[PDB]
């Protein structure tokens, strides 16, 4: 199915990088696969590891012997040589003979590259190689994080910071890898419940205190300590909003127990410790235990915060990878001795190709021409390719009238309207409309009448005061009701002005009316160009955990022009938690037909960008996609059979490049330049993928993206598909500079999250399609961007 690689690139000059991998040796032996049971199974991995460990330590001179097994965690168990019993179920706990491992074979397909490499021996020796971390650290997902000592990093609302590394088994060209990254995850700290409860009250009380306190305790777990350890974690999934202690006495026994009336006595208690035997437990004394981690929400503070304490640059990140390599100190594990496995203890050296950048063509009445260096460039000096005259706008103003006066009002104008005529998109004349509202239930009367009263009106200016419930609200009457364009600014950006704010400014305002900005020099190009040719990009996102109401959002957008430069876009609502576009036909279909209406010729080819998808489940993928794709097809017309691209994009990794030169390192954070490409030594023994880093990092390193190649139908080469990769890199709108992934895919994402800010609402399944359906008029314009 999936293509062989045809060849490597040659264009672009040579860089030494080092990557951190490495290299492990493994011997051609056979191991033996067995299966463990164990009843109940509702308890967590860790007591089921110790039950293992004590039953191994407790009948060695009975069915084990002095052989060391190693463990999974729920079914799986691997031994070395047999172990003399059979392959019958026996005992509650059992165990039988499953079946056979070999690693000569996977030794033999990892050399040959022409056979695939099997699954259950890499499962195998990544067990192998996890038992004693396992065994000494905590285990969360993938990664193992340990308790901070020597330091202290709060967020503010009784969370921390723990950190720790990531490792995992990959294969590769000639042998097997291994990959190591550091990381740190938020946890839950540990402390008494008084404080915690100043913390999250952050000062009779009202009940919205009481309703903010049992939204933040939802999903935790207390454990009583004073009945002598018991460490009952107790199921806590709903407190109800009524307490129950007043609908096994309560008051008299804390009165006889404790005999003090206490200072606040009308606190609630929390329903806790089974709810069904409804066996209460007192808060006085309680704490948390350490080993918490939950998602529920992340604020922007905190997220700043985290961004603050985890960032560093790359020479200090390598610096702790190599101090952590030599820490492990793999070779003297009894486990990994034991199978008789030799671990490297040096970076993977790599080498790389710098590819040449495009140049960008203007417009104006002098037609000039930008270069970019180290990706970016500037616009003083240089008009827009096609420019737009505003002649009638509006102005309407949220903010309270202190905030904001008349002379800041018309400085703030004066400004924009020099800057704008610079550029060459000129506004002319003064505003027909300026005035002062306030909440969010009086923009739909006021849009209405402005629509109604000026005729040929075409942009709409909104100030906000901060953070406020209004802008969803004018995002939906603009888009879905009445199809009006906007603009939205904030107030702090008023007060104050810089020439750059007004310059993006004004690069949105120009595209959102119809212009075009820049375009690609023709004969640059590549050589697909010479026949029609549309790019596509889908996307799909997952409410968050928690809510179950809220649906999954899809969309699709495509090209409709030969530069590229216009975009059109489609969107829809399925059921929840699901992996498939299931109307891709639709969706295609209707994007080929706007593409003829407004081109007037069939497409040849077709270029697919799917954005991020699980590694584990891309076949079905594919085969569900592909067929969906060429069922569109077929029904537009009778034998139209057009060749069909596939490619997937990928962000979601930890693998890091560094630089083996001291004087190469570029910026003040030493990456890599923008531009290097890498393609063996690291990547798919037999298959089509490379690396691409396309952007230049201001602070701490940068992350290559990855792409992996399903279906081609062209019969491309791979220096050809990696700069097309790179030119497509440039066509992004809405800056100055280079994008880390093609344009069609960040468009189908910012698409679905303005579909999920339409969705919001401070039969049911008609009417969420019909709420995230958009206007007629706005419907064929870049409104997303």
């Amino acid at each position: 199915q999936a293509p062989r690689r045809p060849g490597i690139g040659t264009v672009g000059k040579p860089i030494k990088l080092l990557a951190n991998y490495f290299e492990v040796d493994i011997p051609k032996i056979d191991v033996y696969h067995y299966e463990v049971d164990i009843k109940p199974d509702k308890c967590p991995r860790r007591v089921n590891r110790e039950v293992v460990e004590y039953m191994v330590q407790h009948f060695k001179p009975q069915i084990f012997g002095d052989r060391k097994p190693v463990y999974d965690g729920k079914k799986n168990i691997y031994t070395v040589t047999a172990l003399p019993i059979g392959n019958e179920r026996v005992d509650k706990v059992s165990i039988k003979w499953l079946a056979i491992v070999s690693w000569r074979m996977l030794h033999e397909a990892l050399v040959s590259g022409q056979i695939p490499v099997p699954l259950e021996s890499v499962q195998a020796l990544d067990v192998a190689m996890r038992h004693l971390a396992s065994m000494r650290y905590t285990p969360v997902g993938r990664s193992f994080f340990s308790p901070p000592e020597g330091y202290y990093h709060p967020l503010g609302g009784g969370r921390e910071v723990w950190f720790g590394f990531h490792q995992s088994v990959r294969p590769a060209m000639w042998k097997m890898m291994l990959n190591i990254d550091v990381s740190a995850t938020a946890f839950y700290k540990a402390q008494p419940v008084i404080e915690f409860m100043c913390e999250v009250l952050d000062i009779p009380l009202t009940d919205s205190q009481r309703v903010r306190f049992t939204k933040e305790i939802k999903g935790l777990k207390v454990e009583v300590t004073h009945c002598g350890q018991m460490k009952r974690k107790y199921r806590v999934c709903n407190v109800t909003r009524r307490p129950a202690s007043h609908q096994c006495t309560v008051a008299q026994y804390f009165k006889q127990k404790y005999n003090l009336q206490l200072k606040y006595p009308h606190l609630p208690c929390l329903q806790v410790g089974q709810e069904q035997k409804h066996t209460y437990l007192p808060l006085e004394v309680c704490n948390i235990v350490a080993g918490q981690r939950c998602i529920k929400k992340l604020t922007d503070n905190q997220t700043s915060t985290m961004i603050k304490a985890t960032a560093r640059s790359a020479p200090d990140r390598q610096e702790e990878i190599s101090r952590l390599m030599k820490n492990a100190s793999y070779n003297l594990d009894p486990y990994i001795q034991e199978f008789g496995i030799k671990v490297k203890d040096d970076m993977t050296e790599v080498t790389g190709r710098v590819l040449p950048a495009p140049i960008l063509q203007y417009g104006g009445r002098n037609r000039a021409i930008a270069t970019p260096n180290q990706g970016v460039w500037d616009m003083r000096g240089k008009q827009f390719y096609n420019g737009i005259e505003i002649k009638v706008w509006a102005i309407a103003c949220f903010a309270p009238q202190k905030q904001c006066r008349e002379e800041v009002l018309k400085n703030f104008t004066d400004q924009l309207r020099k800057i704008s005529k610079d550029a060459g998109m000129p506004i002319q004349g003064q505003p027909c409309f300026c005035k002062y509202a306030q909440g969010a239930d009086s923009v739909e009367p006021m849009f209405r009448h402005l629509k109604n009263t000026y005729s040929g009106l075409q942009l709409i200016i909104v100030i906000l005061p901060g953070k406020t419930p209004v802008y969803a609200e004018v995002k939906r009457v603009g888009d879905t009701l009445l199809g009006m364009a906007t603009q939205c600014v904030q107030v702090k950006n008023v007060v104050k002005t810089s020439p750059q704010t007004l310059s993006n400014l004004c690069l949105k305002i120009n595209v959102k009316l119809g212009g075009i900005n820049n375009i690609l020099v023709p004969h640059q190009r590549s050589a697909v160009f010479q026949q029609p040719v549309i790019f596509l990009g889908a996307d799909v996102t997952h409410p968050p955990a928690g809510d179950g109401k809220k649906p999954s959002i899809t969309a699709v957008v495509g090209s409709m022009d030969a530069h590229p430069s216009r975009y059109c876009a489609t969107v829809r609502v399925q059921r929840p938690r699901q992996e498939i576009i299931e109307d891709l036909s639709y969706m295609v279909r209707e994007l080929l037909i706007q593409f003829y209406k407004s081109t007037r010729f069939k497409p040849t080819r077709i270029i697919f960008y799917r954005d991020g998808v699980p590694e584990g489940q891309l076949p079905q993928i594919l085969h569900y996609e592909l067929l969906a794709i060429r069922d569109a097809c077929i029904k537009l017309e009778k034998d139209y059979q057009p060749g069909i691209t596939y490619i997937v994009v990928q962000k979601r990794h930890h693998t890091r490049l560094f630089c083996a030169d001291k004087n190469e390192r570029i910026g003040k954070s030493g990456n890599i330049p923008a531009g290097t490409t890498v393609d063996t030594n690291i990547t798919h023994p037999f298959e089509f993928d490379f690396y691409l880093c396309s952007h230049a990092g201001i602070q701490g390193t940068s992350r290559p993206s990855h792409y992996y190649v399903l279906w081609d139908d062209n019969r491309f080469t791979a220096d050809e598909l990696q700069i097309l990769t790179y030119q497509l890199c440039h066509t992004y709108v809405r800056c100055t500079r280079s994008v880390s992934i093609p344009a069609p895919a960040y468009y189908a994402r910012l698409v679905a999250f303005r579909a999920r800010y339409h969705l919001v609402d401070k039969r049911d399944p008609q009417a969420l399609a019909k709420a995230v359906q958009v206007h007629q008029d706005t419907l064929r314009t870049m409104y997303f961007a």
